[PDB]
């Protein structure tokens, strides 16, 4: 859900986590 990191979070923006 964060306007950082690598696509994509839960929400469909980006996250670390999924780097």
């Amino acid at each position: 859900g964060l306007p950082w990191g690598c696509p994509s979070d839960i929400p469909g923006w980006n996250t670390p986590w999924a780097c």
